[PDB]
This record gives structure tokens, sequence and C-alpha cells, in this order.
């Protein structure tokens, strides 16, 4: 046979390759107008009929995001200084902050920087209105591409950290409770469980106030979060979840219980021994119109306050304990109003099964208030939109509503809005749905509050900056105030007011309280845990350290990475004064190792840069100074000379002399590369000074172990593995290099640092632990997040020297390693978490970080998500929903209990070397127990690229089939692995073991 | 000395916004944050119902639009996909996973090239074409969170580096001579009408050598709708005359002033006169009109749109026509009557007008709108209001003008028919209406012209849809005339189908058959007549790519693929004697780490723990006699190797000499002896072993061999002088270094064999270990002048290619960028060699990178105003600095109106090489002069970071860089969130590096005086 012919049947398979073509295509524009429907995946512009919706649940937010998705946005962020973002967000989140953990895998960190700042984080990251707050400003919207999903970045960092099923602790900065002062017992109330109270009496909970209690009139908390937003856009559970945090600290709640004039007042409660309250009762009724006097729920109408809470109530298990039914709404449903509010009750109409749905504002198109977001939910759902028209009288015969009648609108030029009265609409409705806002109109309600000061708009005056009454032991905020039109302005007021209300509470019992607002963090049981190692008789706070590199240029540098938490750093490397250099210019560029993607996350960097240009004089005197203000922060003196003893000797007793903990030779900017003459530095160095010192080792050797045990057998204590590898970032297309120096445009080989060169330094980590078991290595080479960095523990180094990542970004990152590395150590110890990787849980079926239903009908019937099949989905879906409608719902736990360790949490000195025990030679691999690609269709993206990468660069292995988009791998795979690792769906394909008889494909 | 370790004063105020680690939560009243979000606003105003002036500002207002940086990270994004549903969705099929592929790799050449060649209006297209309707809709990535590919731009962008490159088509170059074509290429053919249903039937009969066309346009200017019409701010003039002008260069002809019509040009006159063939693409000349509009006139305030868009067309078009035109006078308030797409184009233009308010107001409802969402959001975002359910009944007329029109509501049924409410009545003031209502075909002179062929029940030519003929055979028809084609593409595509089946009628009456497989020719320029062969080691390459002995080589059957693709050379994998013979383990071949937690397209490494070829020395030696019978002119190169044994190198080396093999490759790879007396464990780490080696094989053969160097030692160039001592012809440089790629949170590798999930080092591969590769062949190349290499080592494009051959590489094998892709990335890198070549012999493109133009400075890719109360003047792209950058624009554009002159569009000559195009070997090695020691830089000579204030995106980037891993020489405005570079810059260059924008921080001469910090 012609053995480098495919055969009749891989030439099938191999159909729909790509190939090159010799001609244009022809293919006519009737045929096109066909063909396009087969592929459709977004919305057909002339499809005019809501997809059917009826008791349709499902989350429709555009933001919500996978983990695939999270990562690749947080990425993207460029994590900016001062950041516009942050000045943007009422609660002033670090969004710089939590997306760079999360960019960093350390999904606990972000949840902790958003808790930390805003106790209903996931809510807020669901329901934000974020492209009228932080997305408003964000620096990318000035890119192409735009500004960043914070929303959806925020929902996904706190729902990992929801999955954790970690608790809320006391803050541990506060003394035990028998010794807190007794001002932190006073009695507080808090009236009303919804948003502001739970941030108030959650920040007053972390300052140490022991006795904190809300007041809420209904049977469920949280709020309108519960009563009224929609479950398709912040689920139930979210809610529980938020409130379980917050009882953790001990805040108590009592429902059934109302501020009103015959049940709590501020009389009674002042009566009862209660120091102060705050009032976050929200605006309880709805305005109201004169129009529909009389008119019933039966006869077809509702405010926005009867229907939505019908709707939650209906479809958010858990939150009312009797099950009850979705209002019966069938037939043309009219939603009077064009705020944020409207849009909510037209798309819950759709859910109880409205047919039609006008939304009608008496003003126009730009004068909707609504937010793109809320509006373009709506749009999509083919609500239909009247401006321009004012209600005028409600039409009922045979006691239903059968019709609205309306005036037409207008502005003049004086820009009044008229009426004008011979300009009629007669609209047909069965259902009217009035959505025009809320008040507090209670007298009984309003009286409790006497005698505090109620201003023009009926509402409690506050102090803005305060938020206390006119009483000064009564605050309030949220709604109720009507400052606050967001979720997060009404958790910023309680945590506002929660500063005062501790300023006045300490007051009365005599004590003072900072000049400076100091509100406590947000902390977990993972915060507690240890991260400190001990090598080379050093004792290290935690692992993670300044290389000597452009971050450690000047001492005061140093200073402040100690300030921000790093716990130990080199000194650039220093010489002695006739070594003295003059670095050229430029000498620094970006990394090409990932393409022309510029900004943050640049993947490597290429430097020509010499030693210090700083005076030995200036290190020494600077490493006192260091040693002297942080005793507990490691400093090591990175120092070099020629091959000379002498030298080695006055440079290395000198630095020893400034207080050094350790030193560290470079012997990798060559001696380095060469055994004997290593070997001969370390002995001169030993006989000279008695700390500790390590050899930094070169990459740029055959056999690295050489030059390490060449080290330790002249007397170093460890090695720092390693330096940078030697390389040419390459060249302009006229051939100039880049960095070009002078007028010339000369360059020379430079050391390639970052990420690309991570797994050149894990080898040679690695290879030296296996080598010299127990000898100490200090780690450099690509590590940028806790996770790296216990591959590099985990590989036989004790600690973490950082330079790339830090010139990618900023000191800051510390505070993401230590909490990411203490949450890794921490989930090691969750036996209910055993089968997430580290902070990611195992990936579920998912679509646009969706889950997929598990409906029966769905599996397994190749229905990928365009075209007929997507249509085909959308009526097993809806039918599956109607179908539900018959049936029990559950109840989740009346609240959930956190995991709680099952063995201790292990020290850095016990992953220390585990990984060693996986590595050997190529013998000792298994070629019996082999393993096959397999594909979940339910989470392919029908991109074809498994089908190319096993045709051209594989075995032809896998079938793609022509009209579904779809692959499937077939039993000639040999499991390569080549097609998972160009998939871009996380874990949509796996490797799973073989069943099927084994046979090399060896041509013959 | 004072403190050292502390900053001073002075520091310590510029590190002001330095980010620092917080203790505490932060307080800030709601009140508070209300009042600051205005200053960083960056986005529209939900609040803001006013839309900004936009009278005689005609500049791009496109969502679309992309920049160089910009084009490149969404061309990185797409996934490249197989059968891609994108293409299925375009109605003229471009070849979109190949173009975006070609501009992911920096060949903008190569992109314009596969786009034209199925769209002769591309740039066009790129720009117009509502692509949520068509390709976009199908695209895969609309199933992740970041959404669909905007193709459109992606087209545009590398059409319009195309355009900048000023290079014009050229004839087919398949065709014989224009004297030796058979006479039935010379049949006179008319094309009706210079639209783009026209445009492109005579440029693909052109490509097909027919050179005797003419289009005959009624109008003195050319273009059709996308010129009368289309307005500026959305399809410039200048991409039209590009076209156009593409087109002439075939030889097409078009006269201007004769018209389809009876007593002018019709089809009888037509036959008389010895045409053979016509195709009509006049489109539909004519407005839909509305009985209530009868009698009313222009000064009374009533346009249709075939009147108003024409006006506003010729006044703001430069080189439309010669009356410089005044924009219409359209004060005050404008109804537009409709809600197809040319209503929301009459409302954006009644603003460029003066306008004071526009009401698009239509007979049904915003569910029935029919215009595409991108259409509509462009009306939306400038502030036109939306009426539904009103059908116009009256115009009411004062005083001689318009003053308001009444409407009745509509209304629709159980049944669905839309009904009129006569006592619900509407009374809208107005100054203006313009009637939106669509077009049609209704002049009788015209349509006689056209006797005698079919029309249908609408009054349009019928034709056979697969082939546009009409019932005459010699007459054809396509674009709006057919009533088919909704947008510009499918107007196009109906010249481009009709070009095909013109070309088989006439071939038919000239008594010649065509093939039945329907063959238009692809788009041409004299880029591709390019020579990228090279000559090496006596060996002749017909480009200087060839594939790596890898993954994809495993079985002879790719290769002979990837000869069919285009590939110049390949290598096989590695094989062995059958003593020899292994069996590779399961999993073997991972992702890299190099890049973080990027998945799909683009790997920037994997690594492998893969053996030898598990196939045999007889499949391959068979296999390479058959490749080598069947593709001479493609280099075979038989990879091989053996243990450190005389005789086996003789015997194995011997039988793949004798398969055929051009060349061999000594994988030196398989070790020997223990492995560290400072050499290590691989044959390839030592260089008295690759010397002897070398010696046994070139004892054995007599064809050229090359050794395959490994990466993984400390002097590669004691290895490769070694192997030129034992008499190799020349090195490959290099194989992949080895490294452990990472481990799982829980300690287990990737890759993990066996239940046991054991590992052991593998080779990384791909772009993260170019630089490796990149230092291996230069410094291989400074140390042995002339000894030949082959590269390998993160090969992706052709100008990473153009990289290794600057630095001493002949030939250039690919292992990585084809396991992230497939073959066909071949022809990206032959025309994009080709396109790299061509233009350094072109001096008017002397400033741009390869074929990247010089960066102009822009915001979101669109050029930046040049205006001078706009520049310098501390103006960052949001907040209250924004609404007063758009006061300036506003402004300037009114005294650029008051002032009436300046219509001189540039007329379009092609730039002509001044020198000979390199070939190959004119730029091997030209890059190794710039490289020396050290002590050869200049430290005389620095540099300092200048940063180009309209460019910058504010991120602070540039300043968190400087303060935490430089020299805190930037100040960073905390109210504009400016950078300014001071005079304490170093030069180091990190801030340039980390910067998002390109060339928005540039290095210049530093002219103050330098003095290195010492600190002491
Ligand atoms: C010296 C000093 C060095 C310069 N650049 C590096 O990457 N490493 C060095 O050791
Ligand atoms: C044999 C063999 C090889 C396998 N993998 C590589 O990366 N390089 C080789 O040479
Ligand atoms: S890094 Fe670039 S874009 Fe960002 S502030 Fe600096 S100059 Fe501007």
């Amino acid at each position: 046979p012609v053995l480098s012919k495919d055969v009749a049947d891989i030439e099938s398979i191999l159909a729909l390759n790509p190939r090159t073509q010799s001609h244009a295509a022809l293919h006519s524009t009737l045929a096109k107008k066909l063909d396009k429907k087969h592929w459709k995946r977004n919305p057909d512009k002339n499809c005019f009929h809501c997809e059917k919706l009826e008791n349709n649940f499902d989350d429709i937010k555009h933001t919500t995001l996978g983990e695939r998705g999270a990562l690749r946005e947080a990425m993207r962020c460029l994590k900016c200084a001062d950041a516009p973002c942050q000045k943007s967000c009422p609660t002033h989140l670090d969004i710089k902050s939590f997306i760079t953990s999360i960019s960093n895998k350390n999904y606990y960190g972000a949840a902790k920087m958003i808790f930390s700042d805003n106790p209903l984080g996931l809510t807020c990251g669901m329901v934000c209105p974020t492209s009228d707050l932080c997305v408003g400003g964000c620096n990318l919207y000035a890119t192409e591409e735009g500004s960043i999903n914070i929303g959806g970045l925020q929902q996904f960092a706190s729902e990992v950290f929801k999955a954790m099923n970690i608790p809320q602790i006391r803050n541990p900065c506060l003394p035990s409770q028998e010794k807190m002062p007794e001002a932190y017992s006073a009695k507080i109330a808090l009236l009303g469980a919804g948003p502001a109270s739970i941030s108030c009496a959650s920040f007053l909970a972390r300052l140490g106030y022991s006795d904190i209690t809300i007041f809420e009139k209904q049977e469920y908390v949280g709020g309108l979060s519960t009563s009224e937003i929609p479950q398709f856009r912040l689920p139930y559970d979210v809610v529980n979840f938020e409130i379980e945090l917050m009882k953790d600290l001990g805040v108590k709640i009592i429902c059934g219980k109302s501020l009103s004039e015959n049940e709590i007042t501020l009389n009674t409660l002042k009566e009862e021994g209660y120091k102060a309250a705050f009032i976050g009762i929200g605006l309880p009724e709805p305005k109201t119109d004169d129009i529909f006097q009389g008119l019933t729920q039966d006869q077809g109408f509702y405010t926005s306050k009867d229907f939505l809470p019908l709707v939650a109530k209906s479809s958010k298990a858990g939150m009312c304990a009797c099950h009850s039914p979705l209002p019966s709404i069938r037939g043309a449903v009219i939603v009077l109003g064009a705020g944020d509010t409207a849009f909510d009750c037209a798309t819950s109409a759709l859910r109880c099964g409205a047919r039609r749905v006008f939304l009608v504002f008496r003003k126009g198109f730009v004068n909707i208030r609504a937010v793109p977001e809320e509006v373009e939910l709506a749009k999509e759902e083919k609500c239909e939109f009247l401006p321009f028209l004012s209600p005028r009288k409600v039409i009922v015969k045979g006691g239903r509503i059968v019709a609205v009648q309306f005036v037409r609108t207008e502005q003049d030029e004086t820009g009044k809005w008229n009426e004008d009265e011979d300009q009629i609409v007669h609209l047909k409705a069965d259902v009217v749905i009035s959505a025009f806002g809320s008040v507090l109109r209670d007298p009984k309600v309003k009286e409790a509050l006497s005698p505090i000061k109620f201003n023009r708009w009926d509402l409690p005056e506050v102090d803005p900056e305060t938020m206390q009454t006119s009483e000064p032991w009564v605050f309030a905020g949220g709604d109720i105030v009507g400052m606050a039109n967001t979720t997060v302005e009404s958790v910023n007021d309680g945590k506002q007011a929660s500063w005062y209300i501790h300023k006045y509470i300490q007051a009365q019992y005599g004590a003072s309280v900072s000049a400076k607002p100091e509100l406590p963090l947000f902390y977990t049981p993972v915060d507690l845990v240890d991260i400190s190692v001990e090598m080379a008789g050093l004792k290290f706070i935690n692992p993670f350290g300044l290389a000597s590199a452009a971050p450690t240029t000047s001492s005061s540098m140093i200073r402040r990475a100690f300030e921000a938490g790093w716990g130990f750093a080199l000194t650039k490397t220093f010489s002695l004064d006739k070594d003295i250099v003059t670095n050229v210019s430029p000498r620094i560029v970006r990394g090409t190792t990932s393409g022309p993607m510029y900004g943050p996350g640049q993947s490597s960097f290429l430097n020509i840069e010499l030693i210090s240009e700083k005076t030995a004089a200036y290190w020494c005197q600077s490493v006192t100074e260091l040693k002297a203000d942080f005793p507990d922060n490691i400093v090591i003196a990175s120092i070099m000379c020629s091959y000379n003893k002498n030298d080695w000797m006055e440079l290395s007793r000198k630095a020893e002399a400034s207080g050094a903990d350790a030193l560290e030779l470079n012997l990798s900017c060559a001696c380095g590369q060469d055994p004997e003459l290593v070997r001969n530095i370390c002995r001169w160095v030993r006989q000279a000074v008695q700390i500790p010192f390590f050899a930094k080792l070169t990459p740029n050797v055959t056999d690295i172990v050489s030059i390490a045990r060449a080290a330790k057998e002249g007397g170093a204590d460890g090695v720092t593995a390693t330096n940078t590898v030697s390389g040419l970032m390459g060249l302009k297309a006229d051939g100039t290099p880049w960095p070009a120096v002078g007028a010339g445009k000369r360059t020379t080989y430079g050391g390639v640092s970052g990420t690309a060169i991570r797994p050149i330094a894990l080898r040679a980590v690695t290879t030296i632990a296996r080598a010299l078991p127990g000898f100490p290595i200090l780690a450099t080479g690509g590590i940028d997040s806790a996770e790296s960095g216990l591959q590099f523990l985990h590989s036989g180094a004790s600690v973490l020297q950082v330079c790339s990542a830090v010139q990618n970004q900023d000191f800051t990152v510390i505070q993401d390693y230590c909490t990411g590395l203490k949450a890794l150590l921490y989930l090691k110890s969750i036996e209910e978490l055993q089968g997430w990787d580290g902070q990611s849980p195992g990936t579920e079926s998912h679509q646009k970080g969706k889950p997929v239903p598990r409906i029966a009908e769905l599996m397994g019937k190749k229905l990928p998500n365009f075209g007929p099949y997507l249509e085909q989905r959308k009526k097993i879906i809806a039918e599956e929903k109607m179908r539900l409608k018959e049936q029990n719902a559950a109840f989740p736990p009346l609240e959930r209990k956190p995991f709680i360790p099952k063995k201790p949490i292990p020290a850095i000195k016990d992953v220390i070397g585990k990984a060693l025990q996986y590595l050997g030679t190529f013998g000792e691999l298994s070629n019996i127990e082999q393993v096959v690609a397999v594909i979940d269709e339910e989470m392919c993206i029908n991109c074809g690229k498994c089908y190319m990468t096993c045709n051209d660069s594989g075995y032809q292995a896998i079938q793609f089939d022509p009209e579904t988009h779809l692959p499937t791998v077939t039993d000639t795979c040999t499991g390569c692995t080549l097609c998972l690792s160009v998939c871009p769906i996380i874990d949509c394909i796996r490797m799973v073991s073989r069943t099927t008889p084994y046979e090399p494909k060896r041509g013959l």
C-alpha cells in the first residue's frame, strides 16, 4: 500500500479539516439566506415574540461568570493606581486588589477584600447597576474591547467563597469578650432587616458590640433583596448566605416586630434601656394614584408592592414557609412607569404567564431613568414600550379591567410637561401594575419616630456625614433617608452610621475614639493560618521575599515592601568601590513570549542591567537601618566580586558587619558555570563570615546540580535557584534589536525573567532537592501567586523570591500571596472540599458560566446551542418549567452549617518537597495504564480545535459532525492529550482510563 | 549621613497615589460618593437627556473601528474555528478564520488579500456590514461571557492597513499574456449602474481575463448608495474611491452620464452595438412615496430619503462632486418617518445638519423595528426620540413652512391585523419631515429599456437565483434591483455569482466550455510575485518554512497534506532501528502555564514527554520514497537516532539515505554514560560525543546532514563547533528546553501517568522558549559564520520567522504553532514573508515596522483631533475634562463650517519599488552587526521616557512600576490621572514595557545632564 496516504475512512474523518484555497467560492445569495439560520447564535432581529418564560426563574444576568471567563476578565483588568472604578463604588471596594486576587486564582482573598468593605458583597456583585457606578469609571472604557465586568468578577469570587462554606469569625484584633469595656455591651436596636441594617449591625459587631438586635416587621429577612428583587436576578440563597455571615458575629434578629405607634417606638426602646437605634425600614408603602382607587387584584390591578412580593414568595424557596402559587397573570399586561421597578414588573409578569407586556411611561425614551442593563432585559424579552402617555382611566366591565385610557404628554419649550386632552389612547389590557415608586406614609410608623425631625420629602433628616437624626441616639440610612438608590448605597449608609453610632455610644460611657474612622476588616479562620517557615536557622514570618532586582533598586523601596507585608528582601547586588559600573539605557524590555499582548501580566521581561549603581557604603548603612526598624523581616545582602579571594572576604565581612541576616552570592551575573570556581568562592566567603550565605545559581548550565553541589561543598548554607535565562527577546522587522542602545542601536544577550521561565526554574528546584535532600533552596523564576509559590514549596524550596510579578504590578501583591497561601493550606483540612483543585471547585457542566439544566430530554440528544437545535433546547426547557409548576421544591437548611477542619492545617514545613515522590525517570512511568480523551458535549462551544489539532498534530481520531459541529473522540485515540491542551473550555475534555485494548500504531 | 532607607519629603509626595496595603475599611459617605462619581465618568450618563452637539461633525462614530493594539488583541482571541460558522454566515463566504489568523500574526497584507479575494469591496463591507445579522451572528464565541468576535472591525483594520500600503491590484497572474487569450475574452460586456453589485461583477469578470468591460453609470459620481447615501461618519468616501481604483487596475472602464432608459441605453441598443452580455445593477433609484406628501417641497421642509441623504453626501464627501455643496439647513425639530435602516441614517445625518431634536416615528412597535441593533444604537446614543404606533395622516403647513404632522394611533388584533384608530390622534410639532419608506423602481422609461425580460409581481426583473440570469440568456441582474439583497455584501455577492455564469454564457457563445466546478480567481498584487525561495547546504527550498520533527509529523500522510498545503519542507518524526523500539505513555503533551490561565488559541508553550516515533524505520523509509516521488520540489529530511554506536549510526543513516531523503537530521537526545562530568546525560550535551557521531555519519552517507542541538547546555557553540568538526553540513537550533510545567495544588504533576500520578522532566516548546532559541541561533551564527542553521523554537508567523533569518538561520522549522492551529498557517507565513520583503523596497513606507504603520495618536483606534486648544491642555477623556474636549471639538467643527473651502482629496497613485526586492539570502544574518559585548554598548548615550498624554488611558501602571520597580520618577496627577516623566528618569524602560497602549511611551535621547544614582 501507499503508506503516506490516508485511507478512505480517514479521508472521511478529515472532510471538515481546513485546507488552503486556490479559488474564490461561489455561493448564491439565496442559498446563503437559508444557510444562515442553521448556525445562528444570537437573537434574530426579525423574531418579534417572547421566548416562553412561564415559571422560568433561571439566571438572566448578562454579567454572570464561570471560572474560565472570570480568569480571562481578571487578567484583562489593568489593576490601576488610584483606581477610578473604586472612586465610583459607593462602598469604596478595593477593586484593583480583589481582581488581582482573582487573576492569581486566590478567590478567598478576593472575597475577603470584597466583604471587608461590603458585607453584602455577593448581592451587590449580582445587582449593582455598575454602568452608573464602578464600571462607569473604568479606564478600559477607553479601549475598543471596553470596560471590565466588575460586577460579575465580584459575584464569581463571592460565589466561590460561599461554596467554601467558611464562617466569619469575631474580629481577632479584639480583646477577649470578658475584657471588653462595659460600653461594648450597650443595648443597640436596628429597625428593619434590609441591606442598611444588615451592614450597620455587621460593622458594629466587628467593632466588638455584643448586644445588637435587628427588629424586622415581616417573617422573612433581607428587605427588598428578598421581597421584590426577582429570583432570576438575585437568588434567595445569596441573601441567606450573607445573613448567616452576620449572625456568625452574634447579631440577633427578631421577626414579627414592627416600629409602629402601638408596638416598638423610640420611647419604648429608650424605656427598655436601648442606648442607640438605627432606622432602616426603607419605604414600605407604594406610591398610589387616585385613578386606581378601589381596584382589586381580582379585577386585574396591582401596585409593584402588591405584585413583586407575590412573585417572590412563590419562586423563592424558604422565604415564606407555606408554598404560594404564582399570580395568574394571563393576557395583556400594562406596566406603568419607567423606573427600575417597572422593568422588574415587566419581566416578572412574563414568568406568571403574561401573553404581552407594555411598559407605558409619561415622558420619552431619553427620559427613562432605569439603567441600560435593566432596560435591556425587558427589551430582549420583547416587552413593548409606549412613551409620552399619562394614565387617565381604567375601564372595568364585568368586574375585570379591559382597558386603560391615556392622554398624550409633551414638553413645550420651557421644558414644562403638559397633557394634551384631545390626544388620547385607549389601550386594551387585562392586568395593570403601577410602578410609581414607594413612600413612607403610615401615620402610626411615623408617630413611632417622634420626635425626630422630618424634612420636605416626609423623610427623617440626617446629617449626611454621620447619619445621625435630630435625636443624637437615633441614626438612619438606606431608602428611608432618600439618598440611596441602590443596595450598595444602602449598605454604605449603614457602614457610615456604624462608626458614628460607635462614637456616640462610647462618649455616653465616657470614652473617646480615634479622630480617624477605623472600621475593622472581614475575617475568617483562614486568616489565623500560620505561614511562617524556618530555614538555615532563620525565621521567616512568611515565605515571600523580594528578589535581588529592580524592585530592590533602593533601600527605601525595601522599607515600603516590609511595611506592605513582605517576609524578606534581597538588596540589589552590590560590589566594592573598585568595581563601580554604569548602567546603559534602555535596559529592561517586555517579553514577546506570549504575543502582542500589552499591559498587565507580561509573561516575561528581558534585562541587560548590571549590579547596583549605589555604593557598598549606601547598602551597608541601609541594611543596618532596615534591620534596626524591621527586626522580624529577613534582609539578605546580595554581593559580587571578581574571582579574587581578598575581595570576596572583604565584601562579605562588610555586609555581615552591617547586620545582614544572610548573604546571597551572585555567581550568575561566568564563575557560576564552573563548579571549581563556585566551590572556591563559597569557601572564601565561608571562612570570612559566620552568618548563613546562599549561592545564587545560573540556569544557563548543562547540569545545575553540579554547581549546587559545589556551593554546598564550599560551605554555602543553601542555594538560590535560579537567576535569569540567557536570551534575546527579538528584533524589529528592520533587524534592529530591542533593547537598542546608543546611536548604533546595539544590544547584548540579556536575562529572561518571569512566568516564561517558571518551567526551567521548577525543574532546577526539584532536581536540586532530589540530589541534595534537605539542602535549603530559595526559589526564584516566575512566582506570581500563592498557588505558583506552593508549586515551588512542593518542589523542595523553603522560601520564594519575586521580581517580575512586582514589575508587573506593585508591592501590595504580598497581601494576595499571604491570604492565598493561608487559604490553600486551610482548604487541605476540609474533607468536604477534597475534590477541589486548591481554590477551584470541580468544574460543573456550564454554558457561559451558567449550569446546564439536568433534564433527561436534553442529555445526549446532540443539541448544540445554536440554530434549530437551540430552538429545540428552549422548547424542552420551557416544558420542564411547566412540569415543575406542579411539584414541591425542597427547603434549604434553615441555615447551613460551616465545614470544620477534620485534620490539622499543614504548616509550610509539612508541604515542602511533597511533589518529589511523583518525580522520576521515564522508565518509572507506566506504559500499560493508557488514557483516552472524552468530551463533555454540554460544555463544548463547537470550535473544532480538538479536531484540527488531532488532524494536523495527532492521530485523526476525532469525528467533527458537519451539522452540529460536535466532536466525538473515537477508539483510535492514543491519549496524547493535545486536544485537551488546546480546548478553550476548562475541563470540557478529560483524560480517562482506557478500557478497550491498546495497540501502539507502528505503521509498518 | 541621614536615613538612607527612607524617602525624602519630595519622593513621599511623588508616591502619594502609590497603592498601599490597608488594615481597615474605608469611610466615605453616600453623599460624598455621589458628588465624586461625576469626576471620573467615562461612559454615557443615564441622567443625560441632552445630546452633545454634532453639527458638521462627520467623524467616525462606528463602535467596531479598531486600531492595531485592539485588532491584535481581538484577533488573538478568535478561536480560528474549523468549518467556521461565521464564514457560513457571511454572504461572500470570506475565510474569516484565515484572515483573522493572519491579523493575529501581524500579516495584514495576507489578511487583506484573503478578504478581497472573496469580496472586492472588503473595506466597505468591514465598515458597514450588519454583522449581528450575518457573520458575527454565527460566531462560536457567542457561547462565552466575553462574547462574539468583532469580525467587521478586524476586516476593516486589515483592509485599512492594505489601503495605506498603496499597492495596486494586478492582472490575474495565472492567465496567459493578453495577446494569446482566446477571442471570447474580448467579448464586449456592459454593466448598468456603478454600485456594489456591478463593481463586484466587473471585478470578477476582469479576473477571469475579459478585456472589454464597461460600466455605464447614470450619475456623475460612482459607487452607488455607498457614495450617495451611506453617511460619511460610517463610510468615508475615500474607501469607495480606493475600491473603485482597485477594480480599475484590472482595466474595467466606467462611463458616467449615460442611462439605461428609453431613448438612451436599452437592451436593444446594446445588442445592436455588439455587446454580448449585460449585467443590470441599477438598484432601486426612486423613493417610495405616500399620497399625503403630494406637492410638498424642500423649501417647506419635506424630503424623502432619496432627496435628503444625497444632499448631505454631496456636501460632506470631498471628491463626490465639483460642487462645494452647502449642508442643508435643518434647524428645529425633525420628524423622520419609518424605522428601517435608512430612517436611522436620516436621523443621525439630521443632527449633522443642525437639527435641535429628531423624532423617529413609526407605524408599528418597538418589537417590529427591522433595523439591526447596531444602527438603532447609534440613533439612541445620540438622543433621538422614538415614537411607536403612529401612522402619518397630515402634514400641516403655515406661512410657507411645515409646522406639524398629525398621526393616527395603530393597534394589532387577535388576528395580528394592523388597525388605525381614527379617534386617537397625535399632533406633533415639527419643522422638517423626512420620509424613509424605502426605495422602488417605477420610472416607465427605465423599465421599458429592459424589454423584453420578465418582471415579477413586485415590478422587479426576475432572475434564476443560482445563476442571476434573467429570462434573456445574455442579460443578468443583481443587487437591490433583484430584491433579495438587503446589504452591500449580498449585492457584492450577487455580482460575484453572476460573473461565473456570464463567463459560462459568453464562452458558450464562442463555442467553448467551462469547468463544471465554478473557479473564480483570487485577488493578486505585486507582493504575490515575490520570490521566497532559499538555498542551503546545496538544497533548494521553495520557501523557508518546514515542519519540525514532532507531533505534526507523526505520520507521513500528514506530511503529504502539509506539502499539499504549501509547506516548503518537512522532517520525519525521529525514527530508530527495530531493536530500539519504544512505547509512548499517556498523557504526554500538555499546555504551557507560561502565560497564565488563558485557554484555547495561542498557547505560549507546550510540554511533552514523547519518545521517538513508534513507527518502524521500514514505514518511514518507504514513506520518504513515496513523498519524494510525489513532491520532488519539497525537501524531506529524515530525523534519526541511535545509541552511541558507530555501526548503528552508519546502518540507520544509510537506510535513510537510500530511501531518497534529501538530508538527514541527527537527533542527539539519546543518553550515554552517567551524565554530570559537567556535560550531562544526552549525547548532545557532550562535544566529544557529537563530534564522533557526526564523523560516523559523514563516513556512511554522501547527502547533507544536520545535527539537532539541545539548548540544555552550558555552551551550545562548543557543540555546534564539534558537529562542524565531525563533518556535519549544519545544525538545527534548537530542540526543546527541559522543564517541569507545574504541579496541581495537591502536589501531583501534569502530565501525570498511571494510578501513581508519576511524571518525568519534559521538553518545553513554543513562544515561551523563543528567546532561548533566538540567542542560540545568534551565538552560533556569530561564532561559526556561514555554517547553515535550521532554526526551531517558537516560530509562529512570518514576522518571527524573519527575526530568525535576520539572526543567521536559513530555514525555519515549526511545531507548536501548528499544534495551536493546523497546516494552513503556511499560507499566512508565505504571503506574510512576501509582504515583509516587498515593503523593504518601498521608500515611502520606511517609517513602518514591517507591516505596522507608524502609530498615530489615537483613542480606541480613532485618531485624536489635531486641534491647538485641545493639545497639551491636560484634558483626559473622562469626567468634566471630556465635556470640555467635546465643546472644543464642536466649536472647531463649526469654524470649519462657516468657512466652506478645502476639497482636495488626493488622487491615488501607487508606490513603486525603488530598489530590488530582497531575496531571503539578502537578509540572512543582517541583524548580527547590532550584537556585541556589554562593553560595546554606549553608557554615554542615555535615554528617558516621554509620555503622549493624548494616547494615555490613565491607568497609572507606568507610575506603579517606576515606584516599586524603579526610580520614583513619574508624577501621577490626582485629578486628571495623567502621568509625567520627570528629570530623575534613568531610561530603564520598565514603564514603556508595562504600558497597555502601544507607543504611548517612547524612549528619547536624554538632553539634560546625567548622573547615575549612587545613593552614598
Ligand atoms: C547582575 C547583577 C544581574 C543582572 N541581571 C540579571 O538578570 N541577573 C543578574 O544577576
Ligand atoms: C525523541 C525525542 C524528542 C521528544 N520530544 C522532544 O521535545 N524532543 C525530542 O527530541
Ligand atoms: S501605563 Fe501608559 S496608559 Fe497607563 S497611565 Fe502610564 S502612559 Fe498612560
